[PDB]
């Protein structure tokens, strides 16, 4: 796949690779990623010593933030070995008496009780045949007053787009195919009902939905600006083909968030 050394060229030091939250207009990318993590974690009412599960933990930035700021025990799951390795190393380098572990393990295999769950843009990598199963499992491992913050992309169909004044162009269709044909997220996104209806069928209440559509446009712009500024190094680490593909993905996604063709939101999920 793609080396960490490539992503290092355009991500901030948290390594967070999901929609940031520019809670103040003048935050840096790193401040906005920490703000996004805190925005989610604040909704979980974490007390020191609870155990937080991060489903799809990436390179571990949210787990690290959870330990440092919220003083919780943490378990992170990922299917990526590179994500696991960096999460493992970063968590072991935190000085904490709490338990902090990363695992190369799917949520499908995880059955331990935890106090709270967070997940940032893992849900779109799940097969649609697992949407309900995911919420059922999440419900089962939470306590009676547990909470889950699901941060997920989602898409709109033609009918909804049109009522909002938006059309899918021939270009957008080719872009979707480009996303599916390469190694990028966004080709098989859930609908909002896919999230909400399956979560409710599993027993969750949707307490709050916070849309972050334009924050993702800004996030993607920043990643693209960073990658372009490091173009020579990116080509050296991977290739010009990969570099141009990533720039197409970053700028193309940014355009479509700005246009409103897709969205991203934090769903506060209670029992
Ligand atoms: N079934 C599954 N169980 C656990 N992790 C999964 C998963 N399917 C995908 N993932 C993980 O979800 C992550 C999606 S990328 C998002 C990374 C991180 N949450 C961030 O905010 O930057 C990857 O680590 C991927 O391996």
């Amino acid at each position: 796949d793609i080396s960490d050394d490539f992503f290092a060229l355009f991500l901030d030091p948290t390594w967070v690779y999901t929609c940031a939250y520019f809670e103040r207009d003048d935050m840096t990318l790193e401040e906005a990623q920490l703000a996004k993590v805190d925005l989610a974690l604040d909704k979980l009412n974490l007390e020191p010593g609870m155990t937080l599960l991060d489903v799809g933990c990436g390179w571990g930035g949210a787990l690290v933030r959870a330990v440092e700021k919220y003083d919780v025990n943490v378990i992170g799951l990922t299917l990526s070995r590179n994500h696991y390795e960096r999460s493992k190393d970063r968590l072991a380098a935190i000085g904490t008496q709490r338990r902090a572990e990363a695992r190369l393990q799917g949520w499908e295999e995880f059955e331990e009780n935890v106090d709270r769950i967070v997940s940032f843009e893992a849900f779109d990598a799940f097969k649609k045949e697992r949407y309900l199963t995911f919420f059922e499992r999440s419900y089962d491992i939470l306590p009676d007053d547990g909470r889950m913050l699901l941060h997920s992309l989602f898409t709109y169909d033609r009918r909804w787009l049109h009522e909002q004044g938006i059309a899918l162009t021939m270009s957008d269709l080719r872009f979707l195919k480009f996303l599916r044909e390469s190694i990028f997220p966004g080709g098989e996104l859930p609908s909002e009902p896919d999230i909400v209806d399956n979560a409710q069928a599993a027993g969750f209440t949707i307490e709050h939905v916070q849309l972050l559509q334009q924050h993702y446009a800004r996030t993607l712009d920043a990643w693209a600006a960073n990658l372009q500024a490091a173009r020579e190094r990116a080509i050296a680490v991977q290739s010009e083909e990969v570099y141009n593909n990533f720039m197409h993905y970053l700028t193309g996604c940014a355009e479509r968030f700005r246009r409103g063709l897709i969205n991203v939101a934090q769903f506060t999920m209670t029992k």
